[PDB]
């Protein structure tokens, strides 16, 4: 038998609990909440992401996420939320919507989840079946090795695969991360990540780069460039899937160019 799923409908919204919310630090937060019964599992193909919505002073919201749980968590799904405050960021001086809003809530509250989205769903060793669009067919294609370039909460989607991969270990793809960010500061889920590569160097592959470095840096500093992909994604004569996930100018600017110049087929590297 299977355990029952949370997501039996992708039309359907699901409000959930919120049960706990730990303080990583400053402006991360882990929040978890109960799914259905302890027995229950999420029900999130690997590759996909959930929705949250909600009613944010008076407008509808909605933002995609991917938890750091999985299927094997039963009973609860975590999420990793960087929290954009208000007045922090020049650029950006309302902060962010969901972000804040998850902020605020309390334990008890609850707020509604939806799923499985996404066109992409891995399907072990190495297989990734992709859409081109939701109403269309998947392409299957098999690679022995997936590129991942994440920026900000990027990551989750790339930590995702990430962890499947690994705790097959008859699962023989090879994942390299290039994970850019703002500072050191603002990385998230970096002992994670370095759980992992200590315990699956060879077939995990670890890059940071960061806009402005500390004065003690052991990574890059800059922007996602052509360097920094032909060091730290797999070269483009062994066909690797190339995965992407960050905000708009860095896809735009950083990555496809630079793939491109470096001979991976811009028409085949996926943005989450
Ligand atoms: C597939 C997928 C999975 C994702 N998973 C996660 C996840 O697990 N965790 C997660 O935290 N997010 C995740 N995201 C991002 C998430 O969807 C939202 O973009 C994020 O929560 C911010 O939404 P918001 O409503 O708070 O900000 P919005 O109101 O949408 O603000 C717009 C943008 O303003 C910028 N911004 C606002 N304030 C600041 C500031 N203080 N500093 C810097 N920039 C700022 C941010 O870049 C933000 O994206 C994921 C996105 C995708 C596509």
């Amino acid at each position: 038998s299977t355990p029952a799923i949370t997501l039996e409908n992708p039309d359907i919204k699901y409000p959930l609990r919120l049960i706990d919310k730990e303080v990583v630090n400053h402006d991360t937060r882990r929040f978890r909440f109960a799914l259905p019964s302890p027995e229950h599992i999420l029900g999130l193909p690997v590759g996909q992401h959930i929705y949250l919505s909600a009613r944010i002073d008076g407008n509808l919201v909605i933002r995609p996420y991917t938890p750091v749980s999985s299927d094997d968590d039963k009973g609860f799904v975590d999420l990793v939320i960087k929290v954009y405050f208000k007045d922090t960021h020049p650029k950006f001086p309302a902060g962010g919507k969901m972000s804040q809003y998850l902020e605020s809530m309390k334990i008890g509250d609850t707020i509604e989840f939806r799923g499985p989205n996404g066109l992409l769903v891995y399907q072990g060793k190495g297989k990734f079946a992709i859409r081109p669009d939701k109403k269309s067919s998947p392409v299957i294609k098999t690679v022995k090795s997936v590129g991942m370039i994440a920026g900000g909460t990027g990551i989750t989607p790339m930590l995702q695969v990430i962890r499947a991969i690994m705790k097959d270990p008859d699962d023989h793809t090879v994942c390299h991360l290039l994970f850019a960010n703002q500072t050191e500061k603002d990385i998230l889920l970096r002992p994670e990540l370095e759980e992992l590569r200590n315990e699956h160097s060879a077939r995990f592959k670890l890059w940071y780069t960061v806009d402005r470095a500390p004065e003690a840096w052991d990574y890059s500093q800059g922007f996602v460039n052509e360097e920094m992909i032909r060091d730290h994604l797999p070269p483009p004569e062994e066909e690797p899937l190339v995965l992407m996930c960050g905000p708009p100018p860095m896809i735009q600017y950083a990555c496809l160019p630079n793939l491109e110049r470096v001979g991976h087929p811009k028409e085949r590297c996926f943005a989450f």
